[PDB]
């Protein structure tokens, strides 16, 4: 096809053979193209890039180009005509905890991250693009439709940035252009140690020979640790409070402070990993501070595998979870791991399960002070929240005690995040997250709803009719033809997540596929699978055979009060049990006789 490896990513890589630890960047995962699954490289295309000029650029790009005959309508006008509601009342999905969400989210971002391009440190254009919205190489500004109420409020655009492209980072005319996945495709904790040596470094503490990752020396949380402050400036985290100056965590993905209930997660899964390396120098005094870390983190990493696949995956894929991922059968180094373009977008499906609020909860898990419920849109980038306000123990309450929003056709994005965003480098709580993924879709050439129907064997609606029958729903069909003129028009992200949901399941027909497909890749073509015979003993398998996320509660935080089922809906006191009833991690297993 073209160049069938392309140049400018890292060369020196040498891969250990036998080393039996993952690589930090993924490369050496497997042995017969070492750098398939590793970062900073191309997302995988399972379908061809499909742009307006057929290399580079978006559909909308250009106003008279039309797609298959019809102009694109405006990401934002697609966003306020069916995304946004305004009743909250009823929207909580009443079998799945805020957990759920949030796991997603997790799971997500060890995944994929398609960061924004860079080119400019001391660039205007970043300045060009926000105050005059205007259309330029890497600035691609969703622009506002006529009778859009930020039309008056907020000028004439959202600011917009292309997705980063391997090779070069200025554009190429000979192939079509392909994002960059910055993370490993592996679900291997990748957010929690870095994807990248100098990240993974940083993060660690080689102060001590024990294997620990740093913690904060500023603040502590009634004796247990925060993530280290990240503390570079301009922050984020800071600016959304200048009283406070918080600044955002530091973990090994970026993103973690976006949210103040996955910096919450991201706290509890560092504190396990530092939990799990001081058992492991008890068992083992004689292992130094690598074996420490990295045996930690293999734990940690299976931890995250099981939790993913045994717990959440059959409750988002429902009766489509064994069409698509079918019980494990062993590595099979004919598949490909990478993580495909259009799953990073199949995977925003979580956008329509965040609630409008978040709650502290105190240990009678009942509203914890006066202001115990907030507006999500406030807890963007907000870390004094945590710091300064009760840490993250009645954070983590309300995870298990209050619902998910439930997805609906009537009701799809709340307004904390269709119309309150905050992004940073940028001052307002004024964006709109499905209008970026939709104009994001389009940065990133995506097929169409019925390319990609027909790739999961799926039918592809035509007419009104046809899409009225395959949505079940005649007025949100009718909503998405008078926009899209035809459903071969119909941007992905909010095509599959029209589709009502399968059985038992959080996603329809089309995402299920999408999801079943990739999560069966990034388990079957994992060299390093917790349950690829050989990675583990079989006494260890059975000791992690019993991890649980109610487990790593009780091991992480001073809550004694958990269910066993953590992503379900649970109700305190009845769903709740103690801690001592929870099977816990038996690192006995890991003992390692010398004599
Ligand atoms: C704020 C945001 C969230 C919660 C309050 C949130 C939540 C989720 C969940 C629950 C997901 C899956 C179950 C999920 C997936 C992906 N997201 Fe999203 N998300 C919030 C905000 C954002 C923002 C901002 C972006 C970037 C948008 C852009 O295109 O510029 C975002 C992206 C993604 C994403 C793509 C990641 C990638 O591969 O680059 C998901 C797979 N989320 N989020
Ligand atoms: C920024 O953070 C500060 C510090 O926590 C918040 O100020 C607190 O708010 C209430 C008063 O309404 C008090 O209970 C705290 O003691 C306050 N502290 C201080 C130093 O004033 C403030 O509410 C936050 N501001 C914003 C806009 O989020
Ligand atoms: C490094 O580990 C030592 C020993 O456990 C501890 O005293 C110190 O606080 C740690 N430093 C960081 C930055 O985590
Ligand atoms: C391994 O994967 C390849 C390609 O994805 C597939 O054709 C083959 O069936 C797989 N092997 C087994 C044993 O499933
Ligand atoms: C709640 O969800 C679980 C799976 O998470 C399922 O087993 C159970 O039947 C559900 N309850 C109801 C009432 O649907
Ligand atoms: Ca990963
Ligand atoms: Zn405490």
């Amino acid at each position: 096809s073209w160049e069938v490896g392309c140049g400018a990513p890292v060369p020196l890589v040498t891969c250990d053979e036998q080393s039996p630890y993952r690589t930090i960047t993924g490369d050496c995962n497997n042995r017969r193209s070492p750098a398939l699954g590793a970062a900073n490289r191309a997302l995988a295309r399972w379908l061809p890039a499909e742009y307006e000029d057929g290399l580079a650029v978006p559909f909308g790009w250009t106003q008279r180009k039309t797609r298959n005959g019809f102009r694109v309508p405006l990401a934002r006008e697609v966003s306020n005509k069916i995304v946004g509601y305004l009743d909250e009342e009823g929207v909580l999905d009443q079998n799945r905890s805020l957990l759920f969400m949030q796991w997603g989210q997790i799971v997500d971002h060890d995944l994929d991250f398609a960061p924004e391009t860079e080119l400019g440190s001391s660039e205007h254009s970043k300045v060009q693009c926000e105050e005059y919205c205007v259309q330029g190489d890497e600035c691609f500004p969703i622009m506002f439709p006529k009778n859009d109420p930020k039309l008056k409020t907020q000028g004439k655009c959202m600011p917009f940035f292309r997705a980063g492209f391997v090779c070069p980072t200025p554009p190429y005319q000979s192939l079509a252009r392909d994002q960059i996945n910055a993370v490993t495709s592996f679900l291997d904790a990748s957010l929690v140690y870095g994807s990248e040596p100098s990240l993974a470094s940083r993060l660690r503490n080689l102060s001590s020979p024990l294997g620990l990752m740093a913690v904060n020396q500023e603040a502590w949380d009634h004796g247990l640790a925060y993530p280290p402050f990240n503390n570079v400036k301009p922050s984020p985290c800071e600016f959304i409070n200048t009283t406070a100056h918080v600044p955002c965590f530091q973990a090994g993905d970026s993103r973690a402070s976006e949210q103040i209930l996955l910096a919450t997660v991201h706290t509890l899964l560092l504190r396990e990993h530092n939990r799990l390396a001081r058992e492991l120098k008890r068992l083992n005094p004689h292992w130094d501070g690598e074996m420490l870390y990295q045996e930690a983190r293999k734990i940690l990493g299976a931890f995250i595998q099981i939790i993913t696949f045994r717990d959440y995956l059959p409750i988002v894929l429902g009766s489509e979870m064994q069409k698509w991922i079918p019980p494990y059968q062993g590595y099979n180094n004919s598949v490909d791991p990478r993580i495909s373009n259009v799953f990073t977008f199949a995977f925003r499906f979580g956008h329509m399960e965040v609630p409008s609020t978040v709650s502290r909860l105190d240990e009678n898990y009942q509203p914890w002070g006066p202001e115990a419920e907030l507006p999500l849109h406030t807890l963007f980038f907000n870390t004094w929240r945590i710091i300064k306000d009760g840490g993250i123990d009645p954070l983590v309450r309300g995870l298990l005690a209050k619902n998910s929003k439930l997805m609906n056709q009537n009701k799809m994005v709340t307004s904390e995040l269709r119309n309150k965003l905050f992004q940073p480098t940028h001052k307002v709580h004024g964006f709109d997250l499905a209008a970026i993924n939709l104009q994001r879709c389009r940065d990133h050439g995506m097929p169409g709803y019925n390319s990609w129907r027909g790739f999961c064997g799926l039918s592809q609606p035509k007419t009104l009719k046809g899409l009225q029958a395959v949505l079940k729903n005649k007025v949100l069909a009718k909503k998405l033809l008078d926009l899209y003129k035809t459903p071969d028009n119909i941007d992905i992200w909010i095509g599959g997540n029209a589709e009502p949901m399968v059985e038992r399941g959080r996603v329809g027909p089309l995402l299920a596929c999408l999801l079943g497909r990739q999560f069966q890749q990034i388990r079957d073509g994992d060299r390093f699978w917790w349950e690829n015979p050989g990675v583990f003993t079989e006494k260890q398998r059975d000791s992690l055979q019993k991890v649980s996320f109610s487990r790593l509660i009780c091991d992480n935080t001073h809550i004694t009060k958990v269910p066993l089922h953590a992503f379900q809906a649970n109700n305190y006191p009845h769903d709740f049990v103690d801690c001592s009833a929870v099977d816990k991690l038996d690192l006995s297993p890991w003992a390692s006789r010398e004599n």
